[PDB]
């Protein structure tokens, strides 16, 4: 904990290689911020979604007025039936890339995860540098016993690729998060901190 500069540095050089800012209006400051947060997650995982040229891509509006996402204009997102909403309403996509609002990272922005950009990458990483690994046998049996212990029983405690983007995001979020995770998911965080050693 004595030389966190350096992690932070090298993961930083790590992500102005993948991130895009976008043209027009934004807050350049909570920008920042975001790049920032994501420095936090381990910087194998980080080299990983470089390698597979995979960007992040910050938004100044709306996810379907992007071109690459306007076939989910009017579509509503998995889990979301009954709501009325739509991915014109959603802040962030994740898994073969990554797209993400700024300004919505925190909870309720527009969605239910601790933090929007760890949530998003986490599909990213989950899919591009772990092939999968929440449809792994060795999640689908941690899932069985602690996907609802981060609440959102009926969204995360049911597509176990939620469970996991939402436990990494809690993993790397703050150390607070990361103590929450090990008390409700303590397999969950063993299994989040050997992927990782
Ligand atoms: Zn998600």
């Amino acid at each position: 904990s004595h030389m966190d500069s350096t992690t932070i540095q090298q993961n930083k050089d790590t992500l102005s290689q993948i991130v895009v800012f976008p043209t027009g209006n934004y807050d350049k400051n909570e920008a920042n911020a975001m790049v920032n947060r994501l420095a936090n997650i381990d910087g194998k995982y980080l080299n990983a979604l470089k390698q597979n040229n995979l960007k992040i891509k910050l938004l100044s509006g709306k996810l379907t007025d992007e071109k690459e996402y306007a076939y989910l204009k009017g579509v509503v997102p998995k889990g979301w039936e009954g709501t009325g909403k739509t991915w014109d309403d959603v802040p962030g996509l994740g898994g073969s890339t990554v797209a993400l609002r700024i300004g919505f990272s925190n909870k309720g922005k527009g969605h239910d995860a601790i933090n929007l950009e760890l949530h998003e990458t986490a599909h990213a990483i989950d899919h591009i540098v772990l092939n999968d690994i929440s449809k792994s046998a060795q999640f689908k049996q941690i899932f069985a016993k602690e996907g609802r212990s981060l609440g959102n029983v009926n969204y995360l405690g049911v597509y176990p690729e939620e469970f996991f983007a939402e436990s990494f995001a809690y993993y790397y979020l703050n150390q607070d998060t990361n103590s929450k995770l090990k008390s409700a998911c303590p397999q969950t965080y063993s299994f989040l901190q050997n992927l990782a050693k």
